[PDB]
C-alpha cells in the first residue's frame, strides 16, 4: 500500500521551534487524532491503521497518550537500545517496518491494516519523501512566524514541485478523511492554519 504523511508546519516549512510543543492546538491535534484514527468497520476482522514516529516523536507524546490509542504505533530507532513496550514495534528504518508490517499483519492476521502514516520528525519525514510509495501529504499550514530551527525538507508547496505535487479540492480532502472539515483559515489561540491535502502520481 501507500504512505500517507502527516505535518503541521508552518509558511517557511518550519517544523518544530525552540521550546517543547512550541504551538499548542486542541482543534488541530483533534484532527490529527481523526484522521490518523479513522477506518472502515467489518464484521469479521479489525481495521487499524498504523503511525510510523522516529524516537524523538515517540518520546515527546504525553505518558497518558502512549502509545497512540487504537492505532498500530511503530518507533524507528537503529541503535534499537530502547525500551519500548509489549505490543508497540520498533524498526530500523522505513522499509524494514514496512517489511515488519507486511509479516506481521498478513493473510492469516485477524487484524488488517487500513492507511499507513508517517508522523516524523524530519529524519523520518526526509527518508518518506524519498519513499516510491508516499503519494499523499496531509498538511496543516499554520500561517505564523514561530521560530525553528527544524525544518520540513522539500518545498512540496512551491512553484518549483506543481507538476508533481498537486494540492487536492477541499471536497476530496473531505472525502478522504470521511467528514466535512471547516474551509480557509481557523484561528485557534492566536493561531491562524489551514488544512490543506497534496498528492503525487506513482
Ligand atoms: N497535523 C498535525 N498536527 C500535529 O500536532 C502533529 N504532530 C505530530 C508529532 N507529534 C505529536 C505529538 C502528540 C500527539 C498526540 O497527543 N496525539 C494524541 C491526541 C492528544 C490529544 O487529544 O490531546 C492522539 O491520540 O493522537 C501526536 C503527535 C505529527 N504530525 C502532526 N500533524
Amino acid at each position: 500500500k501507500s504512505l500517507t504523511l502527516i505535518v503541521a508546519l508552518t509558511t517557511s516549512y518550519g517544523i518544530g521551534r525552540s521550546n517543547s510543543l512550541p504551538w499548542k492546538l486542541k482543534k488541530e491535534i483533534s484532527y490529527f487524532k481523526r484522521v490518523t484514527s479513522f477506518v472502515p468497520t467489518f464484521d469479521s476482522f479489525e481495521s487499524m491503521n498504523v503511525v510510523l514516529m522516529g524516537r524523538k516523536t515517540w518520546e515527546s507524546i504525553p505518558l497518558q497518550f502512549r502509545p497512540l490509542k487504537g492505532r498500530i504505533n511503530v518507533v524507528i530507532t537503529r541503535n534499537e537500545s530502547l525500551d519500548l513496550g509489549n505490543g508497540i514495534h520498533s524498526a530500523k528504518s522505513l522499509d524494514h517496518a514496512l517489511e515488519l508490517l507486511y509479516r506481521t499483519y498478513g493473510s492469516e492476521s485477524s487484524v488488517q491494516i487500513n492507511r499507513i502514516f508517517v508522523i516524523g520528525g524530519a529524519q523520518l519525514y526526509k527518508a518518506a519523501m524519498d519513499h516510491p510509495k508516499l503519494d499523499r501529504i496531509m498538511a496543516t499550514i499554520i500561517y505564523k512566524d514561530i521560530h525553528c530551527d527544524v525544518f520540513f525538507p522539500l518545498k512540496f508547496r512551491d512553484k518549483e514541485w506543481s507538476s508533481v505535487w498537486k494540492k487536492e479540492k477541499h471536497s476530496d480532502l473531505e472525502s478522504w478523511v470521511g467528514t466535512k472539515v471547516p474551509h480557509g483559515k481557523i484561528n485557534e489561540d492566536g493561531f491562524d492554519y489551514e488544512f490543506e491535502m497534496w498528492t503525487r502520481d506513482l
